[PDB]
């Protein structure tokens, strides 16, 4: 049986309706559950859902430089393939192995429904409005690194703005876009924006394409005989249509707005 | 020296002003000339750009089962590299290992300018301006596989519409598009319509945001030393953004428009 490593995160992995009188990978809905059931079929094995333990993704501790979250799991031989919102990166492809991408998404605009915003040049050409993103992570960096005119001046705007435009948690920055009588736009991961615009009270949106590309992508300890067929797996999945009908089905068919 | 199959393909790889009076790597110029540098750079090899000689991206021959193309250069031992606008697919994965997408890219709506059609879904709702793609290919497939509503409506009518709206070739389809009195919309990758959109005579542009997500990535043969290092350095290079930064430079500050 394959240990899979995954995390407990609207809509790709949730508790169902009754899992308490339920058993094993009955517990558990969404997204990444029906994908990790696509994959074992097309891999021809038996698996074993298990939630992380300490609800993280996977990042080097600052002090030990030992890996949390899935990541962790997957180096240090407690789980066989992680199947989650997991981003591909740099610093993790250093350490395991990433199929190709089973979801693209990107840096997107947030606004609260009303704002007179509908492209990131429209922001950055103003200050009326204010916007940011968390305080670390990804989404800022792209900013700071970023040669292209348009978000080197959002960069700009954002390092000095006062009072902070940089937020702690994904949740305030969305209470931050909700709250502030339209003066708050909020940066942030298009899957995350677009999950948000779908649930109630529907008075949120994404604005403009996204600013970006990534990727998730389902991860295999280093040496794993399960890498190669994974990555088949993703790619014949895409090409078949089943992953653009399983983002449907999670974000549209289930939402409330 | 590192032999680097690529293909004569613009804005990828053109031929140099004055390359008659160049040698070797200094003939060429463009965006995958630029990334060839950056790669062999990161990884630390010397390298020979050579262009392949059918001119061709990589497809098994229908009678022999034979790859062709930039394919055929890697899985038939006469390039180590491929660095190209290749696209990341199932059957080429099956014979050949692809770094992680360098370029992100979808499917998407080319229109003459003045065209009153500013979506896809709106594209679906009627008929007086047909629309359509290649004749074969994975722009056709998608439409046909797809499961998603307004997909399904464009497959529908496309595939039973006439005259027929499936051209042979791209610049059939954008001739279609300049000379039908803006009665034709084209279905295609949208690098490539971004790219006319920005040459002479400027009459086109892309609408709608991309329908689909594909990716380019560098290839390498099975078992290649190359593999690991040419992956993390794609990774770095997207991650620092110079990967956008090149985008710009070959798609808008080379533009016309
Ligand atoms: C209650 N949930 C949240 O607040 C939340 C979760 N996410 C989210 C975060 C990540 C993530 O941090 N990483 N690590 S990273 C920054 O790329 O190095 C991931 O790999 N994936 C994530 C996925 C999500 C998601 F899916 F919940 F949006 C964003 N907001
Ligand atoms: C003169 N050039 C053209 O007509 C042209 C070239 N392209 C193009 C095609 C491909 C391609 O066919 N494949 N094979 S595939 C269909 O994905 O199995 C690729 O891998 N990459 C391609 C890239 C281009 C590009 F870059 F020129 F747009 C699209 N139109």
């Amino acid at each position: 049986t394959v240990v899979v490593t995954t995390i407990l995160e609207s809509p790709y992995v949730m508790m169902k309706k009754n899992h308490e009188m339920l058993e094993g990978n009955e517990r558990y809905e969404g997204y990444c559950v029906d994908l990790a059931a696509e994959i074992a079929k097309h891999c021809g094995f038996k698996y074993k859902l298990t939630i992380v333990g300490d609800g993280k993704y996977g990042a080097r501790d600052a002090d030990t430089k030992i890996w949390n979250g899935m990541v962790g799991e997957l180096v240090y031989g407690k789980a066989d393939i992680a199947i989650a919102p997991l981003t591909i990166t740099l610093v993790r492809e250093e350490v395991i192995d990433f199929s190709k991408p089973f979801m693209s998404l990107g840096i997107s605009i947030m606004i609260k429904k009303g704002t007179p915003i509908e492209s990131a040049e429209d922001l950055s050409k103003q200050t009326e409005i204010a916007y940011g993103t968390l305080d670390s992570g990804s989404t800022k960096e792209f900013f700071r690194r970023s040669k292209i005119a348009v978000f080197d001046k959002m960069w700009t705007y954002m390092r000095s703005a006062e009072p902070s435009v940089f937020v702690r948690t994904t949740a305030e920055g969305v209470a931050r876009v909700r709250k502030s009588k339209g003066k708050y736009a909020y940066l942030l991961e298009s899957t995350m924006n677009e999950y948000i615009e779908q649930r109630k009270p529907c008075d949120t949106m994404k604005v403009g394409g996204n600013l970006d590309s990534k990727g998730y992508g389902i991860a295999t300890p280093k040496g794993s005989s399960l890498r190669n067929a994974v990555n088949l797996a993703v790619l014949k999945l895409n090409e078949q249509g089943l992953l653009d009908k399983l983002k449907n089905k999670w974000w549209y068919d289930k939402g409330e707005c």
